């Protein structure tokens, strides 16, 4: 199959790319790879274990592989001899200029950026190029997944937002103080008939403009927002809170990392998108609302070795109050990288079963899931299983 | 309805006393009790929240309110005007003396003890007492509960305990080797007719010919072992590695507490069944086993206010590890004694809509559930929630 | 002895007042208290523990036992039996209206207040009203203590805060702009001849036109802002890394409270003087600035149950990188109510030893001291005996 | 200089041995070591950085270079580029056969040994092997120190470890019920006049026997205990609570490692040599004893990156209790490979200065120091900064 990733220098986007390689050579587990659980047998008949990539950046280095390598140099995160098999391979993906319109202050800190909204096109020049370069490496087992830096949240319209016409006329108007770059990748994959899916905060195909276009085009697509670690943990344990009759009074979750993705985060405009994904959770849940407070705050040191401190102050019995504590220590690279295989895999899967719209079932994989308020992993991952068995 | 609790002047029964009283007087809210969550509405039909108590003790104190205060002096887990309000309650409530054999060494940690087998009774004579005490208190609404001193590994025989019938040779022959108080508690209450739950590891009713016996009088029963903190936690937690296909390399398990139950605890045979119990749940909802250590210590300065301390090693994409941490402070009282309220009522449910045997669908309550390999929180709570349902 | 505290209805004031008479009363230990360790044996002869106290307040209630009973009710960090003892000491305790003149936004947060500004007083009639309240109090044993809200920054002036004729310029030109409370208190105490101390990181006496005044009129004083929980520990492990030759390459402090403390802090102006304060401190200490991050933010579950949470990133031998993580779970008000007093004998020992200007040498007792580079809690614990031990 | 070390082929001397050259060949920073902060300015005149090594093992692989590649393929401390580059430097490096006598029942989880005593060598015999390896090696500038699994505590023998002619009485008679290896190699080190220190909880010399030797041979010597991580957290943090008059009443300490170190103490008999090394030093530095718990756990995922759990539970004024808590997170053989090198250095100095007996003034580096009640980590590092400048 095949995956065109929107920030293909990422490192999600390359240690995913790194990890198909290794896989497919045969010199790296399966570990991390829900798609290849036993309850998913027979996926591979829809979307077998196979990838080339392609995409788009902004922060044009040569290929992929170095790319790959300096993400590698500062984290360590797999070993040299993978790195050193999947170099041919990863020197032959060569990412296309993208367009970073409206992605908010915190690109800045990804240092030297080449964009094609710096080359004086309109939104219908730009929604073009962008086009040209997805359906020239398209088949009818590609998809598209956004990996972009996180946006702030949007100018939000009705008028250009709210229907397809409307979007349309946004895109001949070239009224681009109300288009951002993640929905000109996602419109750009739906007008092409591709299934698309956002793994970050950005708004990409969540607003109906692009629900609307998902559905008549007949192409499912899935979001928003990988959920990996922190958030994965506190939709798995507040649910216990529930279950047992306890009232959660407060919740502090507290997050500092490095690298590219804390430093555009650094920025307040970005930082909100993320926060508010990471913070709204609980409500949806619980059924009201304890006293949250979510930060994000750059560490260097730590590069993509993003830690979570959380605290969770619940009352119980007679009201008396008590405290649960847990801290998460762990790449965010080597929990997102799997994910965006399985992601792609299931979108085919579902492409090829017929299914339109936004696929609800893959909630599981996303920390503000469209069109579903089921937002409890075990839930979500029954509901899931129970999704591809009705399919398969 | 009423509860005849073994073990009536421990901290969970009292708390449970209190709570109760202080509850029936609209004085403290209903937080904490499972019964009392939404899907559950109409099991007051069944089982009001309406309670006297009784039970058996061996450190004999003068009443359960005097008993209540000398845990509450120690540890103020509930405010000094909840325990003046059910004072008068609590006064009424005189234990009977009951009968520690074969509850290993540990026992000697609670100081001034008196009980049956020390009076010279044979099993026979112990069992008439026992069921005596019982009897004299009981109604068609009772049920029985140990919240007794967690026993050590009984010494376990194919003759005495494998049927009914090879039980009451036991007992004819006063062959007090194989018996163990717990297990003697358990029979008096089904050959009584009565409900029961064990809600500590001791055997209880956990043995082929107890419930054999619960079978053939048509009795429901529920145990083992109260999940209320540490192990609830890894029950839910736990799940969330596997829906990620992550594999669990290492998991410890370190808790501290003091006060009566890190007393008895403090002691190597004692400690056993709790430990094992705590541990085991791991592979059983996994498939395989990690590296696990569970260790209880005594650890004086926090009397009921039992701590644990866990870390989690786990494998991720490309076999990379990583680590998750947790702390939980919590007072073991305050989650376990709603849960000696809703087993109560439960099982009064359960025994008037003519279920007979383990009620493998309670669960949910217990670390080591009869009857079934269902562990998972999750599901545990669903398949709680769906066999009320059912019966309704 | 005699102790005016700004802000005497806060917490710690409170809690100061509370056991102060505690202790007297004979029903409470002498721990927390290093007036009373070994070393300053002998003290007692300058500064006997005998304590009457006033203050000035914006929070007008009746008197200080209302006041402490308020903290109690929402905290319970000392038992009921006490605070019924000293009921009759504190009810004689009564405020007087202060000033909160440019104490920034967070002041808000404390809702009903009163002040002398808000009655169009001048800043010359304003220290009047305070003088004369401290003056009709005051004896030849007074000390007069800051434990008021932390005010922000102020707007630093070389004319009116870089000497005393220019500070009295500011008073008779009547230029509020430049003045803050903390200030016109401290000239006030000194004015009038007493030793001062600053227990906020609030400016107070720490300008030098305060100083100079401290030393012409031969008064001691001491500051700035207490270093009672997080900041102790960060200045007790961090020379731990120096002492082995490891660079620390980042520090993370989150703190999260509630109560009037962490409501006024809430604010991002208020806030700015407590994050410097505890931030800095590393520099002076290792020589160099890892990246550090501090942050408090509001929690009101906690109320003055303040958690902190720190994480230390460190490198040693060959480079390798390493983790250190802390959580410090403590009252506020209990970590800091025996410094108060503590403070205060210790300056009324200086006082009687003819000691003027900054005591440098009771560094120990302060985030920010004045006049010192001894960061290191140890070496600041040397000083401070022998200090003593030098004009006993 | 040269270092002849007990235990050749362990992680903390190979790593230690990796580190010198690496420093040397100029490829990695001075960080870690002691010897290198600008206190001991000069001390490249007595002791400059300069290491050949040597020394006894009883796991006998090939050479040095072997034994840490295999180390170096669990734990991956340090670069790969590293171990490249010291290869050839580590290849010359071959240990000899030395003496497990009587260091418990931990040693069988070495797996393949090869020893001394294995050969029926009597004690004298052994001693003459031992002696000779060491001589043969030996100049003016080598120091020997033991790096060797931990042994158990000994059979202590006033006769035979009382007086040095008791302890040769032990030799001729071939009394090896009384003898362990760790006595034998410091012996063997003191009579050939070479400056000995003991890593490790072994008794070492620290027996008067070997103490008298030393101080009649002229030998200086130094221990007992590598006080590397959590200790040296202890004896940091510990003083803080007493330089506030706060009483500790528990402190837990809960330790989990792998690899060959965690695999001997998994043993009950070796593990108690450590626990009561790491447990005592409370007591000695507060006064009094907290309720203190040190466990040691093996935890194969870990392999050498020990991590320590802690909790103290204290009480501050008015007699409240309170909570700190820290986790440590650290490779072992990273904090100790440069203690070896800096211990190297000043027992040299020492030596070189002539210096005699038990240099109590090394306690800074170790968990049970010789011949001082010096516990505290600041007064420990004041003590070696002031006895390296009254001799320097
Ligand atoms: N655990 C995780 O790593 C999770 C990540 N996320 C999101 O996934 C995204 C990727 O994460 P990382 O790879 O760690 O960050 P990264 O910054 O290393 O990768 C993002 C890449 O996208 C490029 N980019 C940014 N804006 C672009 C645009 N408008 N068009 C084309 N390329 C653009 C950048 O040059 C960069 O190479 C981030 O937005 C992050 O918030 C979401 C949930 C969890
Ligand atoms: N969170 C919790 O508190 C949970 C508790 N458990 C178990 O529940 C039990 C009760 O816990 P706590 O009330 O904290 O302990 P506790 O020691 O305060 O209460 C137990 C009481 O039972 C009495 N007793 C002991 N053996 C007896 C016997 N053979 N016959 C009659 N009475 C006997 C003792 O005198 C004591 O009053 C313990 O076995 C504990 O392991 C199980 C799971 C969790
Ligand atoms: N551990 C601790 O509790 C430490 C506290 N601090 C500082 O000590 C101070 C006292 O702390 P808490 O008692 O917890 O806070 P609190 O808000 O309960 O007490 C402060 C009191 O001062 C009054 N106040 C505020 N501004 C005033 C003014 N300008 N004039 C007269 N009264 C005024 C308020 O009405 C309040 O009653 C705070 O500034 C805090 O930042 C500093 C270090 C540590
Ligand atoms: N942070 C740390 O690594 C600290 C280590 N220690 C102690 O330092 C010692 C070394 O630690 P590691 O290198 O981690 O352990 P390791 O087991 O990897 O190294 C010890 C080596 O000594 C050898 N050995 C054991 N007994 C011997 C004997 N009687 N004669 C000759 N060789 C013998 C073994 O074959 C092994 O190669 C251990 O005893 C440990 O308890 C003490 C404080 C801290
Ligand atoms: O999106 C998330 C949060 O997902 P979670 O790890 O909370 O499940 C992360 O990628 C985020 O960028 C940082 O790791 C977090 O520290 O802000
Ligand atoms: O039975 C349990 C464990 O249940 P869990 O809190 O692990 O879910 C507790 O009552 C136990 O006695 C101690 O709290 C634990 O520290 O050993
Ligand atoms: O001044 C300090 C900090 O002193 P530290 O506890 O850091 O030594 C505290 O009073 C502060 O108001 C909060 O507790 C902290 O969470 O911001
Ligand atoms: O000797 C010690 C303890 O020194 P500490 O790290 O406590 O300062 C360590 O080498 C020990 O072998 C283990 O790391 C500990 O987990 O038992
Ligand atoms: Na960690
Ligand atoms: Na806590």
């Amino acid at each position: 199959m095949k995956v065109w990733l929107v920030g293909a220098y990422g490192i999600v986007s390359t240690t995913a790319m790194v990890g198909a390689r290794a896989i497919e050579r045969g010199i790296a587990p399966k570990i991390g790879l829900v798609s290849e659980l036993p309850h998913f047998e027979g996926i591979e008949k829809y979307a077998p274990f196979s990838f080339e990539f392609g995409g788009h950046e902004i922060r044009l280095l040569s290929n992929a592989y170095e790319a790959a390598k300096e993400h590698w140099e500062l984290n360590r995160h797999f070993d040299r001899e993978i790195l050193e098999a999947v170099k041919s391979d990863l020197e032959g993906i060569v990412a296309r200029k993208g367009t970073a319109l409206n992605c908010g202050s915190g690109i800045k800190e990804l240092g030297d950026i080449k964009t094609l909204e710096g080359e004086g096109l309109s939104l219908a020049e730009m929604v073009s190029r962008i086009e040209e370069d997805i359906k020239s490496f398209a088949d009818d087992e590609t998809v598209v997944i956004n990996v972009a830096s996180t946006e702030p949240l949007p100018n939000y319209s009705e008028e250009y937002h709210g229907s397809l016409e409307g979007f349309e006329r946004m895109i001949d108007e070239d009224r681009k103080e109300y288009a951002s770059a993640s929905m000109l990748y996602a419109y750009a994959a739906l007008k092409l008939g591709l299934p698309y899916a956002n793994f970050t905060p950005s708004p990409g195909s969540a607003i109906p403009a692009l629900k609307e276009l998902a559905e008549k085009k007949g192409v499912p697509h899935a979001g928003n927002d990988g959920k990996t670690g922190e958030t994965l943990v506190k939709t798995t344990l507040a649910p216990m809170f529930a279950y047992r009759n306890m009232e959660v009074v407060g919740w502090m979750s507290y997050n500092i990392l490095g690298d590219y993705d804390g430093k555009v985060l650094s920025a307040r405009d970005n930082k909100e998108s993320k926060v508010l994904s990471k913070d709204k959770v609980l409500e949806k849940m619980l059924g009201y609302s304890p006293y949250s407070i979510t930060e994000i705050q750059y560490f260097p040191s730590l590069v993509d070795n993003k830690t979570a401190f959380d605290f969770v102050h619940f009352k119980g019995f007679l009201g008396k109050l008590m405290k649960f504590y847990f801290i998460w220590d762990a790449i965010d690279a080597i929990v997102a990288a799997p994910l965006i295989l399985d992601i792609a895999r299931f979108l085919l899967f579902a492409k090829k079963k017929g299914v339109k719209g936004v696929v609800k079932e893959m909630a599981f994989f996303f920390k503000s899931p469209m069109d579903t308020n089921v937002i409890n992993t075990h839930e979500q991952f029954v509901v899931l299983k129970e999704w591809y068995s009705n399919l398969k």
